[PDB]
């Protein structure tokens, strides 16, 4: 059954609630982004309206084969009326096409649902600045102080310099980047840009990337592996066995692999700076785990909430254990007392 933290009180609306069959009383289903934990249940046989971003709507049509008549894309940063209710879609700073949703309830309550997001001070000058928010449905993925990680710009610097150095040393080295969903495309696009190459990939993944409205994308990606020295593979092939195998497939064009796994957080972050990251190495293969996050750090999170000053917070992640729920509630109380709302 649909859990409470996916329902919007006083509306006919749910968020990210496609795996529970027909939800009783739901007149419109919102989808925040195209990640399988959130779209779980959609398919070509879905017949209610779906509200979402343009990019999300491209993916639902082309990857899931949802019929066009049920896809309702909305522009970002624009006041729209859905089923008698005013709504705005905001950029989540998550993966391509990801949005937060502002809902203006007919009784005058205002609700923000962040979807998945990486809080940023730029959000403090969106349409959020212009009114009070009563309730916040918050992405609490990393809502603990041990979750620190660097900015995305720092991590991209590290990857660029790393890849440029190795390939300049050895023009016969191949770079591989692991992927399993949309998101984090900056990692492989940055690296291919510094090396003067296109990114090569499967037909399925090229198709997914053709849905995203990225500028000049025909110029950066390809399905011809032979012409590219940056390859993408499934995240599950990013290991010594998978990478030896792939290397054999390139027909002696290459004699070394430098591979990247963009992870969220890894406990190495409590001790080690980005400058100090080192690979796992076996033979002619090295593997780097890089902490490229598309979710808020604890501090980034805390700053957004203290700025927004909500009356009530409803977590949408780590809600399944009493120890989690307790821990989060304690931080929310700390933030409130420190700021004074
Ligand atoms: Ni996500």
């Amino acid at each position: 059954t649909c859990p409470f933290y996916k329902k919007i009180p006083g509306t006919g609306f749910t968020v990210d609630a496609f795996q529970y069959g027909v939800v009783e009383g739901c007149t419109a289903y919102f989808l925040t982004h195209f990640h399988s934990d959130h779209y779980a249940g959609l398919s070509k046989h879905f017949t209610f309206p779906v509200y979402c971003s343009e990019i999300t709507g491209n993916l639902l049509k082309n990857k899931l084969h949802v019929q066009e008549q049920y896809i309702h894309p909305l522009p970002l940063d624009t006041e729209c009326i859905v089923n008698g209710v005013k709504v705005v879609l905001l950029d989540a700073n998550h993966c391509p096409g990801a949005v937060m949703i502002l809902f203006y309830l007919p009784n005058g309550t205002v609700i923000l649902h962040t979807g998945d997001f990486r809080a940023d001070p730029s959000m403090e000058r969106s349409l959020l600045a212009d009114q009070k928010v009563h309730m916040l449905y918050l992405d609490t993925t990393y809502c603990s102080p041990e979750y620190t990680f660097p900015s995305q710009q720092e991590v991209i610097r590290f990857a660029i310099n790393t890849a440029f150095e190795a390939v300049t040393l050895n023009p016969h080295a191949l770079v591989v980047c692991g992927t399993y969903s949309i998101g984090k495309e900056k990692v492989f696009l940055a690296i291919a840009d510094v090396l003067g190459s296109k990114v090569g990939m499967s037909q399925e993944k090229y198709k997914t990337l053709q849905c995203l409205n990225i500028p000049e994308i025909n110029s950066l990606i390809t399905t011809d592996m032979c012409s590219s020295l940056v390859h993408l593979l499934p995240m599950m092939q990013i290991n010594f066995k998978g990478l030896q195998s792939h290397l054999k497939k390139c027909g002696g064009k290459y004699n070394q692999i430098l591979a990247f796994r963009p992870t969220g957080w890894t406990h190495s972050n409590k001790f080690t700076r980005i400058a100090d990251v080192i690979p796992q190495t076996k033979g002619n293969i090295s593997i780097y785990g890089i902490p490229y996050s598309e979710h808020s750090s604890y501090l980034e999170m805390k700053r957004f909430v203290q700025w927004l000053k909500p009356q009530k917070i409803i977590p949408t992640v780590n809600v399944g254990t009493w120890k989690s729920r307790s821990t989060m509630e304690k931080y929310f109380r700390e933030w409130k007392l420190e700021a004074g709302y």
